[PDB]
């Protein structure tokens, strides 16, 4: 229950070990399958002696999927060829699992794939997978088939359609950690004319949501020339480069109130940081933070720049710079995998 993890890394959920799962309505795996809506649900625990915290999530159908997390609708998405990436809070001892999958052409394969990435209190982590210890139905999902309350416990095994590297759909691509898309390049406003002064800026941002309880946040991060990424005001990571970007997780946020705190350096010529921040909250809901406007950024970085609770008094509202892909730098930023 008491989390020792820290910010680290971000550590890519893969499907390298994971399988596809239908029903076997069809007895051949990728086989022809009906129109049709189909259960999958898998009670997960948590082993002995550690909490899990939350989760990283890919997922891939054929033809698509609504993911389900004890009861909430953490995501809807379609498509094998590549993956979509969740992320949620998840309770202490044990999570349940369930997936809506669809086949929505007549005489097609059908089939649900993911890998559920579970970060637990102590900073270790596990992979889990769809595969045939997840419970189906041979028949449209009951009503509030997702909800731990109902019991699962007379459902058939799933049948496996295929594994990662051997079946009809192929290596499902990973999607990107984040998204940089949605996101802005900002600076200081001495940024003019396509370039700034050489010199550190720094980048604020505080979330508060008082009525919610916040978990884990994901960070993707990358500015012209470097960074140094703070939280809370505790170290995070640090870059330099602005053609590959930087992923970090931070298992260990406070409840309430979180400040994000960047000094970004130019060494000459144009300038810019663009940030995606994704926050879990304990209800199942989530938040996304872009740098943009609502930023408060500063030309002379002050003493303790990056504490929480500072007078933000003469600071300004970042600029932006451009949305991302603008040039000069461009859409082909290099991502983590999800
Ligand atoms: C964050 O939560 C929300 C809902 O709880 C999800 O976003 C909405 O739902 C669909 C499902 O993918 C999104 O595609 C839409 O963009 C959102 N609805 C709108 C804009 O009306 C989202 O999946 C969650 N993100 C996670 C879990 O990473
Ligand atoms: C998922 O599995 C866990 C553990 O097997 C279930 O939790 C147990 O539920 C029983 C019956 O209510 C309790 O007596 C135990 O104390 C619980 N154990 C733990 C470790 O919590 C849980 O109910 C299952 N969830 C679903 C949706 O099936
Ligand atoms: C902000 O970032 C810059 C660069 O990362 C810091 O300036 C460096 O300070 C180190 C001390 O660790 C010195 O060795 C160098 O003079 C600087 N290096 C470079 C590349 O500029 C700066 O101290 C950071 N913090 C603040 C508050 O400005
Ligand atoms: C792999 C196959 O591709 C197309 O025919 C359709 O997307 C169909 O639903 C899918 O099963
Ligand atoms: C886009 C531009 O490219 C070079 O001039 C340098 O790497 C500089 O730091 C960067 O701003
Ligand atoms: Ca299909
Ligand atoms: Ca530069």
């Amino acid at each position: 229950c008491k989390i020792t993890a820290t910010p680290s890394q971000f550590q890519p959920a893969l499907l390298n070990a994971s399988k596809w799962i239908w029903t076997g309505e069809n007895p051949i795996p990728g086989g022809s399958n009906i129109i049709s809506t189909r259960p999958f649900r898998k009670n997960i625990t948590a082993p002995c002696g550690k909490c899990s915290v939350c989760a990283t999530i890919v997922v891939a159908s054929d033809d698509a999927h609504t993911f389900y997390v004890n009861g909430v609708r953490i995501g809807t998405g379609a498509g094998f060829r590549q993956g979509q990436a969740l992320f949620v809070a998840l309770q202490p001892t044990w999570n349940l699992f369930a997936i809506a999958g669809q086949n929505l052409v007549a005489n097609s394969p059908a089939g649900i794939m993911a890998s559920i990435l579970v970060h637990f209190s102590d900073g270790t982590s596990e992979t889990f997978v769809t595969d045939e210890s997840w419970k189906t139905l041979r028949a449209a999902p009951p009503e509030n088939f997702q909800l731990p309350s109902t019991n699962d416990s007379n459902w058939p095994s799933a049948a496996v359609q295929g594994a990662y590297q051997n079946s009809v759909w192929g290596p499902p691509v990973l999607p990107p950690v984040l998204p940089l898309r949605g996101s802005n390049w900002i600076w200081t406003s001495d940024n003019v004319n396509g370039a700034a002064p050489v010199g550190s800026r720094a980048f604020r941002k505080t979330v508060n949501q008082c009525t919610k309880v916040a978990v884990c946040a994901t960070v993707l991060i990358a500015a012209d020339d470097r960074y140094t990424l703070y939280v809370n005001g505790a170290t995070v990571g640090s870059g330099s480069s602005y053609t590959v970007a930087d992923a970090y997780t931070i298992p260990n946020l406070h409840p309430t109130f979180n400040t994000f705190a960047i000094n970004a350096t130019n060494g000459g010529g144009p300038a810019g940081v663009i940030a995606t921040i994704l926050i879990t909250y304990s209800d199942g809901s989530n938040e996304t933070v872009v740098t943009d406007a609502s930023w408060k950024a500063i030309q002379t970085i002050p003493q303790g720049f990056q504490p929480p609770l500072i007078d933000e008094f003469g600071w300004e509202s970042a600029k932006i710079i451009g949305a991302f892909g603008v040039a000069p730098w461009g859409a082909g930023m290099v991502i983590p995998s999800a």
